[PDB]
């Protein structure tokens, strides 16, 4: 689990969104595994606006933050899971790192701010849904 809190937005994995998220919906995209809802309180996270390919992510199944090198956002085939059939997910970045299903939502960040959230993984890989192109999160 986990979310990004920027301005009056809450960014979560679409597959982990709550009823309150759907009832206060701003935007959602199944192909990216992202959903954004509105919040009453202002958040403290800032979004990175950069082309970093190195950063640090939070892994809840280890209670640890790990430095990683990650690929550029792209269209990647993701195996069937409890939440989606096998399909191509867009704007996804891959790295070598530990992950388990409940690690989705952990933040990946660089020197500029939040880059994205854990969305996929298995067998010593972790994938992150990029948010750096979502310029409207800043206004
Ligand atoms: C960190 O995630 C994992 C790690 C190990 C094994 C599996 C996962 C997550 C599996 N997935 C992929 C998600 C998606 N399509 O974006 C939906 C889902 O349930
Ligand atoms: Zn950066």
């Amino acid at each position: 689990s986990g979310a990004i809190y920027v301005g009056n937005y809450r960014v979560v994995n679409r597959h982990l969104a709550t009823h309150n998220d759907w009832a206060n919906l701003v935007w959602e995209d199944s192909s990216r595994d992202l959903l954004v809802s509105s919040t009453t309180a202002q958040g403290c996270d800032t979004i990175a606006r950069c082309d970093c390919q190195t950063g640090v992510y939070y892994c809840s199944s280890r209670r640890k933050h790990y430095p990683v090198s990650f690929s550029k956002p792209s269209l990647i085939f993701v195996e069937a899971s409890e939440y989606y059939p096998a399909r191509y997910q867009s704007h996804l970045m891959l790295a070598v790192g530990h992950s388990e299903p409940g690690d989705c939502g952990g933040i990946l960040r660089c020197q500029h701010g939040v880059v994205g959230i854990v969305s996929t993984g298995g067998n010593g890989l972790v994938g992150f849904a990029d948010v750096r192109d979502l310029l409207w999160l800043d206004e």
